[PDB]
This record gives C-alpha cells, sequence and structure tokens, in this order.
C-alpha cells in the first residue's frame, strides 16, 4: 500500500495472508487474501501461476505483521487451490485473475470467528457501486514502487472507483481493461496498491453491507499519475465462486 495508515487486523478482520514454504525450509510472503467463508480464502490466480502445488502454501487469518506472530491468528494449511482454468496475462494485464483456497487446519477446522477473524460478503451478481464511490483496500505490500522490502505492519488505505470510460482513455489504460475489470485510485494519485497487495481486498458499502468488490490485480507502477489500480471485479464472478463452494 501506498500512502495511506498503518492499521491491524481488527479493522479488516478477513484479511489473509498468504506464503509460501521453501525447500531450503524459507518462508517468503506471496500475496493477500479474503476470507469469504468459514472454509475459503479468495485472491488471485497470477500469485500462484508460477508454483501450483498447494501443498508448499501457508494461509494465516487474524495477522497483523508479517514476520512475527499476532495474538490471536490462525494457521492454515491449503486443502484446495483452485486456479481460474481462463487466466491469462497480456502485457500489462490479467485476465480471470480469481483464485480459491480451501484452508484446513492441520487439526482439522476451518477458521473461527473472533475479535480479529470475520467473513466479508460477496457481492450479488453484477451489482457494484457507482463510480466516484470510496472503498478500502488492505495489504503487506510495498510502500514505495521501488522499495526492496515489504512492510512488517499491515496497511489500509481508500480509493475511489473510476469509470470505466474513464479508465479505457489511451492515457489511462486504454484497450487494456476490460468489463471483468474496476478501476479505483486517488484523486490526487497520492495513494494505491502496488506488489504485494495482489490477491487483497477492495472493500465497499454496498446497500448497508461491507462487500467484498474487488481483487487487487495489477497497475503499472504504483501511484502513478494516469495509471490506477486495477482490480478482478468480484460480482461477475459469482458463478465461478458458488461451483467451488458448494
Ligand atoms: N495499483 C497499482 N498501481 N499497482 C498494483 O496494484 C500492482 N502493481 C504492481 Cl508493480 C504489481 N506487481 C508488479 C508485477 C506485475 C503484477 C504483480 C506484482 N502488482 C500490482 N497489483
Amino acid at each position: 500500500i501506498i500512502g495511506g495508515e498503518f492499521t491491524t487486523i481488527e479493522n479488516q478482520p478477513w484479511f489473509a495472508a498468504i506464503y509460501r514454504r521453501h525447500r531450503g525450509g524459507s518462508v517468503t510472503y506471496v500475496c493477500g487474501g479474503s476470507l469469504i467463508s468459514p472454509c475459503w480464502v479468495i485472491s488471485a490466480t497470477h500469485c500462484f501461476i508460477d508454483y501450483p502445488k498447494k501443498e508448499d502454501y501457508i494461509v494465516y487469518l487474524g495477522r497483523s505483521r508479517l514476520n512475527s506472530n499476532t495474538q490471536g491468528e490462525m494457521k492454515f494449511e491449503v486443502e484446495n487451490l483452485i486456479l481460474h482454468k481462463d487466466y491469462s496475462a497480456d502485457t500489462l494485464a490479467y485476465h480471470n485473475d480469481i483464485a480459491l483456497l480451501k484452508i484446513r487446519s492441520k487439526e482439522g477446522r476451518c477458521a473461527q470467528p473472533s475479535r480479529t477473524i470475520q467473513t466479508i460478503a460477496l457481492p450479488s451478481m453484477y451489482n457494484d457501486p457507482q463510480f466516484g464511490t470510496s472503498c478500502e483496500i488492505t495489504g503487506f505490500g510495498k510502500e514505495q514502487s521501488t522499495d526492496y522490502l515489504y512492510p512488517e505492519q499491515l496497511k489500509m488505505t481508500v480509493v475511489k472507483l473510476i469509470s470505466h470510460r474513464e479508465c479505457q482513455q489511451p492515457h489511462y489504460y486504454g484497450s487494456e481493461v476490460t468489463t471483468k475489470m474496476l478501476c479505483a485510485a486517488d484523486p490526487q494519485w497520492k495513494t494505491d496498491s502496488c506488489q504485494g497487495d495482489s490477491g487483497g481486498p477492495l472493500v465497499c458499502s454496498l446497500q448497508g453491507r461491507m462487500t467484498l468488490t474487488g481483487i487487487v490485480s495489477w497497475g503499472r507502477g504504483c501511484a502513478l499519475k494516469d495509471k490506477p489500480g486495477v482490480y478482478t471485479r468480484v460480482s461477475h464472478f459469482l458463478p465461478w465462486i458458488r461451483s467451488h463452494t458448494k
């Protein structure tokens, strides 16, 4: 997250931190995710497209910090890693950038809701908020496009949904953004998602509900003028999601 503020998991209790354990026994952070039901975390396919063995992944819930344990966090194995069959990557964009991780504790359980863990609601299909709506993003991604390291403390910020019309202009992303995507940015370009935030939630109040409206997918650079963040548009994917979750 570029700009924005530090926060704790209690302010975004659906956020899931996904890591990969290495043969060296080293474990490195991969991407964010969102708990949409007790046994399911939703994230972005591009995060795991290169290494698809479920075995080498670990999901934490209730976690406020990148490389130290947060009191009340839970650790999970990945029982099923479901990557979208129609995923592809273009020059900038990713398509169908959506994945499901069915989580199981080594003791066989799914998530137990707490002060630090809650599911987030999905939207009704094709139901999104209007352009100009303020939504929240959260992650452990870079604080500067140019950083080597990720921050140790969880961050979040606020961005406004952009119109597709606005996003499809040539100076923005032109032809590479599609209707299966959503664009969100700061009006002044101050704050944004970045590398390491992928898979993480874009949350909006829809109806009277905090709803998961997007998944962090891509952008050029981070916090660049006329280069907004692009997110998987969740409302388009209810059939896919329900297929696996039933
Ligand atoms: N929102 C804005 N402006 N950018 C981003 O969200 C964003 N930016 C980058 Cl650099 C990024 N990378 C870099 C390699 C390509 C994709 C995976 C990791 N992923 C993102 N999701």
